[PDB]
């Protein structure tokens, strides 16, 4: 029963620290155990990742953490980071800083369903009012981003007097990995979410209509089942005649698997690149949308030059290309590659959408970006 998570922070609040911690206090109580120097080190379009494991007498952890504010935008942008909750580390000695804030930001673009506070560097606070006050500033900053500030757990410590041995502090550590099992929910399971299957491929086949091949990424797909032909044009309707791997027939199309998908009336032409096969009602077709966009710097394989208003680029969606006008923000002039912008996207096709989607931005088939769904309008 694994959960991913992340130190999310401002650089020196002692996010490395208290993952370091975080692996020795559950080793040294539960099992294990994973040092600064290892962590520091991170591994690893250049984005720097250390990536530790960690045990819950119930749970399994995959935590996520980065040397700097570059690494934490790429990876939030990039989807990598995979977070089902994340792990804002604050410094009691100087409370919210400019990337406390910027974290919490892309949390709410990039989708981070859950944030949980670790307020560290008590060891160095002597008044209690001034935990407080930090402590009141981070439950503002989180209600802003639409985060559940009133009831979002936040813990007291010291991740380094915990890391040294502090029976005291390593009881806080403790505190921490419990609201990453009671805050945390179980992340709901693909072949639970309404079924949607990428039509990668298309074929007029023999004596039995049209069928759609790609990967179920979500759900089931039933033979008879009705279904919707979702984004390029206005949304068709057909019905599931078939479900077909390789040579093998199947009444089931489940949640990870590559099948082929036998349709009703559908014609090998009315199927385009970009299209999906969902359950009716369940995804909408969009143009326009809120972005998060991460641009490559040239060091990175990325644009040499910066882009305008009119800017005109292409956005791998699933399985193509569909390319897109911009809208920047107020103020904001021009995009330089290595940069990190809010972008309005309007599409030329709509796409079968919904917030958190991440697309790959190109330029005659390259990639030059990455962004995700903010908001679909
Ligand atoms: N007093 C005290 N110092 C701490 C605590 N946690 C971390 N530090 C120190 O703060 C410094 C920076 O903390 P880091 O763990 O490196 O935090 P970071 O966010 O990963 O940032 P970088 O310094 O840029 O690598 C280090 O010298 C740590 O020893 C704590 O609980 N108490
Ligand atoms: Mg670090
Ligand atoms: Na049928
Ligand atoms: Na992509």
């Amino acid at each position: 029963p694994h959960v991913n998570v992340g130190t999310i922070g401002h650089v020196d609040h002692g996010k490395t620290t208290l993952t370091a911690a975080i692996t020795t206090v559950l080793a040294k109580t539960y099992g294990g155990a994973r040092a600064f120097d290892q962590i520091d080190n991170a591994p690893e379009i250049t984005i720097n990742t250390s990536h530790v494991e960690y045990d819950t007498p119930t749970r399994h952890y995959a935590h996520v953490d980065c040397p700097g504010h570059a690494d934490y935008v790429k990876n939030m942008i990039t989807g990598a980071a995979q977070m089902d909750g994340a792990i804002l580390v604050v410094a009691a000695t100087d409370g919210p800083m400019p990337q406390t804030r910027e974290h919490i930001l892309l949390g709410r673009q990039v989708g981070v369903p859950y944030i949980i506070v670790f307020l560290n560097k008590c060891d160095m606070v002597d008044d209690e009012e001034l935990l407080e006050l930090v402590e009141m500033e981070v439950r503002e900053l989180l209600s802003q981003y639409d985060f559940p500030g009133d009831d979002t757990p936040i813990v007291r410590g010291s991740a380094l007097k915990a890391l040294e041995g502090d029976a005291e502090w390593e009881a806080k550590i403790l505190e921490l990995a419990g609201f990453l099992d009671s805050y945390i929910p179980e992340p709901e399971r693909a072949i639970d979410k309404p079924f949607l299957l990428p039509i990668e491929d298309v074929f007029s086949i023999s004596g039995r209509g049209t069928v759609v091949t790609g990967r179920v990424e979500r759900g089931i797909i039933k033979v008879g089942e009705e279904v919707e032909i979702v984004g390029i044009k206005e949304t068709q309707k057909s019905t599931c005649t078939g479900v077909e791997m390789f040579r093998k027939l199947l009444d089931e199309g489940r949640a990870g698997e590559n099948v082929g998908v036998l349709l009703r009336g559908i014609k090998r032409e009315e199927i385009e690149r970009g299209q999906v096969l969902a359950k009716p009602g369940t995804i909408k077709p969009h143009t326009k949308f809120e972005s998060e966009v991460y641009i490559l710097s040239k060091d990175e394989g990325g644009r040499h030059t910066p882009f305008f208003k009119g800017y005109r680029p292409q956005f791998y969606f699933r399985t193509t290309d569909v390319t897109g006008t911009i809208e920047l923000p107020e103020g904001v002039e021009m995009v330089m590659p290595g940069d990190n912008i809010k972008m309005v996207v309007t599409l030329i096709h709509p796409i079968a959408m919904d917030d958190g989607l991440r697309f790959a931005i190109r330029e005659g088939g390259r990639t030059v970006g990455a962004g995700v769904v903010a908001k679909v309008l």
